[PDB]
């Protein structure tokens, strides 16, 4: 590699970080990340257990993000968590997760998703009319049946 | 912190990062990190809003992504936003979404999600026939039905 | 910018990355980035296609994410893969996936999310009964309206 930092493991655990950035400049990236791979990420993290029990690290996550208003008399903020684009256009999965190697929830590069099992919502779901027998019926879809019973 | 990179406020706003990174080679990654934390992010991330303004940065994000083809000559591009994977297998959730603390949105480890408020397809949803009373109806189900009322 | 790190096109592609970060610290974050960006991505990753031949990177991502346990003798792991927050409140989307500048999934900062083409559940959906026309029809709300038919 180019460039390696490595931190070695403490006496005792503490709060420091191998690589530190912080930029006071509103006008541009604080980092900034390009590359060319064929087949790998631009961009590679991986979150290792620190210890042999399977619950140790519930806590842990590989990505973690914040969203703060200002330190000091800030109002608010409206700032976004995660934004992905393809100015070009892609044909690849825009959002794709596993686990163990097998595909388990995704965006595809249209917007429609894949969930692999039971999900909730705690509220409402507007969609479209069905059309094939396995798409969810609306509301109006039922009413219509009704009506045409309630006639005859 | 074993290395810490800091940019000052400038006089003007201005384009400049304080960390900018760029590989050629296809073969590797351009970074990589890797992390053995307890109970934090390998990598964190903290957008704060540089205005008391809480409309300011309407704009901005934690983490932007993008997905571009060959800048000479490219015919288009098939890589993929965010790939998520455990080639161990994780018992955590593998997407998790917050807003002041609370779960809004989440994917579980085999693939189910949830959604804490009222969504929005612009397409049809297809999926399994109901089990439980809280279960999306298919147009199957609701023309079962329908078919042994007109029976009677 | 005020650091530059630059990996030139090698003799034969390699697995070589610019920059690499290892961290054996428990008890703290490998790597931390904060900025104040008023329109722009705190830290920005862009994937370019090596090729001009636009399937050449399908197996390419912006950002792959590894969540594994102890190298030597794990029982297991349950880290999670992306965590976000925000512990001042947004009102801005916490995941907002576009392409071609064209929103295509996002949630919202209740946590309710939008899809914008046909999407499938391979398991049910539990959700509320329906309100609206275009909402979802439960399991229960068919159910009911059968029940008065059945009644006449």
């Amino acid at each position: 590699n180019a460039v390696n930092i490595v931190m070695r493991q403490p006496t005792t655990p503490n709060f420091s970080s191998a690589l530190n950035i912080t930029s006071a400049n509103e006008g541009g990236s604080a980092m900034q990340i390009r590359g060319v791979e064929k087949a790998l990420g631009t961009l590679k993290i991986t979150h290792e257990n620190p210890s042999v029990d399977k619950e140790y690290d519930k806590n842990a996550a590989a990505l973690s993000i914040d969203i703060v208003k200002k330190q000091k008399g800030g109002k608010g903020t409206a700032a976004q968590g995660i934004y992905i684009n393809s100015t070009s256009g892609t044909t690849g999965k825009l959002l794709r997760i596993r686990n163990l190697n097998d595909d388990k929830f995704y965006v595809k590069p249209d917007g429609g998703f894949y969930a692999k099992e039971t999900s909730q919502i705690d509220g409402n779901l507007k969609l479209k009319d069905p059309i094939a027998n396995d798409h969810a019926a609306t509301k109006a879809y039922v009413d219509g049946e009704v009506e045409k019973l309630k006639a005859l």
